């Protein structure tokens, strides 16, 4: 009685809201805060992000602040950056835009594709029946019911939703403390402006933004400035800071928590709701937002009709694995990261010449930027897949006549699987006649790469199932049946 | 002529390296009975491609080494690939310590090497001309003197405190007690590494070793059982007869100068660091081939000063990484299963890269080691370890230039053909040149000036004149014949 209720005006939950609507589903929003507020967290969309907004012709309206960065670090070795100039990609950067500007943004896209934003109405409770979901709204107006075939939880990483639809989510306890907070100038009138790692900790500093991590602390209130003052017991000038007027400042720890299932019934999982990390390298909006379009398409297909009950389990299968790396990767980068001058400090100096290799530089760019993440859903057996099955297509440009730029980034803003001719194979196209809501686009590609004269490419960039010259119409049936229910009458 | 200190490997090597090179060696031990027992050990490619260069290989592969070869910092999924790294000889030689001392003990003595095995150095004294080292021999006391005096003693080199020199480091903070024992308790235990939260354990027979992190008289066997606080099962341990058993931590300290005027310093004397990947010995020992064959030069006249120098210029770089390597495996090696877990993950995912492997590989088994000394922009070869070449020409009849080397003479490899060099060296002395044809050469070269360590003093391309090698055999081994 109201299709599709995501729970969370954050970022993640904005997008999968857009991603509904793209897909032609009813999509409503119930995000607890009422003024917005972004503030910390500052923001920072790496490349498959990056590519993957392009797909929706968003990418044009984030490039009005200027992004940056080609790209680098890692943590916290800067002599030898991440270079994003070693990975195929038509978009070899980070756009650096503060998660207060990209929620705008994302909400104002929401906002015009049809679904409603109604800012102030937290989640009480839930209950999940067998054809719909009812949750328990708490409005200014006061308390009401809401029935929608799906919920999808996009919330923080408190999520009500998570909780009340029981799902843990195991992940290890913090033992690593992080204050930050905007502070701008001052004591001291020009100190320094380097990241530094003591023994004890390791500091950032920055005036004409401060921010301390320490490694071995575990009946707390919450955070003040005096508390952040005695957290630079890793310097030994005591700034101690001090006021200077205060802005937001908040704590973060490194517990690395994570959803066992994304998925219970018809309730989903996304964003933070859905995977816990400490805040190194930025990755964390970025593994949602791709969430959010992962389960997007995935799920408006579910509602309207051909979304069939596999390809929703999907979402967490591929997914999930991703997002374990994630936390893993930080986990990690901090073990790089250790306060210790006695042996982390001579590991950190081996990485550092490795990160000078371009097959380990591409290796963590990879890693970070999301560059490396390839899907492995609905193989054959016995019959191996195709080397593009899994493999991300929304870089790729065509041409055909007078050898115009088509960037297939363009033709996926419909929301629509495509089907690329590449090669010239109408065996394949005639056999895709049937469809609605799967579009077939011809040119002539000559990457391919390894070769490929097919490309059945989901509405979220990545490839569902590619032929090779023996490839025949009939496999390409079972694929279509498989990835987007029967054809027509 | 040398006075060597320390009759353990490095300077029993060091005595049969200048004994090869014409000079008088004389070894004054501590002990009296040798013993080895601890410290098994385990000799790298770089060091048994060197043992090749003086026909000892023969002699140390009657115990069955092996491994090709592996492991790196406790992670197995993804062992050391010795097949990586171009080498005559990719694998490890698993000869115990204790049976390496005996073998080179022996070289030396028919090397004609004094091996007096029972005289502590009270003190020393450093004249303009000669040593003189004060000895405490079971007869009583004596003074002795020498033109050059080497420190090849244990870590707590007293040459070292003598001659003054640090040798800085860190303090140690990593406490891992060894000792073999067996039966002790139960029938059925496990055989695996194991890293726990608290220390990192690793038992056996059906021999054991606990690492602490975070530690700073003697030691005994209820000292092993408590600190096995790691496991939780105490088996601690028991009893069951003891046998060796000692204590070892990860100071990290190394000689700032591996010369001061005529004391020169080898082996643990010069760098200590943890027992991780054996490559403690192995270091030594090329520390001691690397010094052999300079010093019997300096004393027989050809040797200049210049070239003693380049010891220390060349070694010391070289352990320096060894200290780090060791320091950074053990940062790999846990005890933390909150990150370090984690990153051991990525690490062994690495370790399955080719570029990678073969980079740890070098590092640990030495392979990796290049001079850089002598320099004008150089040939692609200067520095580079020629001891694992093979040469042909008549009958196309396979000769190891590891044979070759054994003269302890420096060679000059024709290669090509290149008649105006050869004769450009009729005048030594102690130089020798084998003419052969070898393809590789990679980069191209026509002709490789080899000094007796394995290691290229000089190289040619076509365009290198007779006039440039004429100086750099100067430079390398002192002036030509009259
Ligand atoms: C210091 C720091 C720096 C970071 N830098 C980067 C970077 O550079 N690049 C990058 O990609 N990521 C970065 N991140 C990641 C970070 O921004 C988050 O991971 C991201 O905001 C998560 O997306 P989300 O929408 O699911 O979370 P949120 O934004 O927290 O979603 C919250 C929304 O749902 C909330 N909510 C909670 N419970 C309910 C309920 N019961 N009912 C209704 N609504 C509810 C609402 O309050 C709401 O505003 C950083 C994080 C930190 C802490
Ligand atoms: C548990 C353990 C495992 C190891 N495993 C490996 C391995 O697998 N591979 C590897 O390559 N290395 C390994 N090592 C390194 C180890 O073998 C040393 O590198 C080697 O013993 C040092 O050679 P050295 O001759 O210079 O020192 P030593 O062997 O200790 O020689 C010292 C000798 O001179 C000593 N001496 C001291 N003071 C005097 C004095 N005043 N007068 C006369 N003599 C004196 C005598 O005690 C004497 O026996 C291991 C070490 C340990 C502790």
């Amino acid at each position: 009685t109201t299709d599709v209720v995501v729970v969370g005006g954050g970022p993640v939950g904005l997008m999968l809201a857009g991603e509904l609507r793209a897909g032609g589903v009813g999509a409503l929003v119930l995000e607890k805060l009422v003024e917005p507020v972004g503030h910390d967290r500052a923001g920072a969309l790496h490349i498959r992000t990056v590519e993957t907004l392009d797909l929706r012709g968003l990418l044009d309206r984030f490039l009005e602040g200027t992004q940056v960065a080609k790209g680098l670090p890692f943590a916290g070795i800067f002599t030898q950056g991440l270079d994003f100039g070693l990975v195929d990609t038509r978009h070899p950067y980070t756009g650096l835009v503060p998660q207060s500007r990209t929620e705008a943004l994302l909400a104002e896209h929401a906002r015009e594709a049809g679904a409603e934003i109604p800012r102030g109405h937290e989640v009480t409770r839930l209950r999940q029946d067998a054809e719909a979901v009812e949750v328990t709204v708490a409005g200014p107006s006061g308390p009401y019911p809401v029935r929608a075939r799906y919920g999808v939880g996009c919330d923080g990483g408190r999520s009500t939703v998570r909780r009340l639809a029981a799902d843990r989510f195991p992940g290890t306890e913090a033992t690593v403390r992080a204050l930050i907070g905007y502070v701008t100038t001052p004591e001291r009138e020009v100190p320094r402006r380097w990241e530094r790692t003591p023994d004890g900790i390791l500091v950032l500093a920055f005036p004409p933004g401060w921010s301390s991590s320490s490694t071995g602390h575990s009946d707390e209130g919450p955070v003040t400035l005096e508390d952040l003052g005695a957290a630079v017991a890793r310097v030994r000038g005591t700034p101690l800071t001090l006021t200077e007027p205060v802005s937001w400042l908040s704590r973060f720890g490194d517990a690395s928590r994570q959803a066992k299932r994304y998925r219970s019934g018809r309730v989903l999982l996304a964003g933070d709701a859905a995977h816990v990390h400490f805040p190194i390298g930025g990755q964390g909006l970025n593994t949602g937002l791709q969430d959010a379009v992962n389960l997007g398409w995935k799920l408006a297909a579910r509602v309207r009709g051909w979304g069939s009950e596999e390809l929703l389990d999907t979402y967490h299968d591929e997914r999930h694995p991703v997002a374990e790396r994630v936390l893993l990767n930080t986990r990690a980068q901090l073990a790089l990261m250790r306060p210790d001058e006695q042996h982390t400090t001579p590991l950190r100096g081996f990485v550092e010449e490795l990160l000078g290799t371009d097959e380990v530089n591409r290796y963590f760019t990879g890693m970070i930027t999301g560059t490396d993440v390839r899907y492995a859903t609905f193989a054959p057996a016995s019959a191996r897949p195709h080397p593009w099955p899994g493999r991300f297509a929304g870089g790729l440009v065509l041409s055909r006549p007078s050898g115009e730029p088509v960037p297939v980034a363009e033709l996926l803003r419909s929301a629509r699987p495509l089907l690329l001719d590449l090669a010239g194979r109408a065996d394949l196209r005639e056999a895709t006649r049937p469809w609605s809501d799967r579009v077939s686009v011809v040119a002539g590609e000559a990457t391919v790469e390894p070769p490929a004269q097919a490309l059945l490419v989901r509405p979220d960039g990545y490839v569902a199932w590619a032929g090779s010259p023996a490839a025949t119409a009939d496999e390409l049936r079972a694929s279509l049946a498989r990835w987007f229910g029967p054809p027509a009458n």
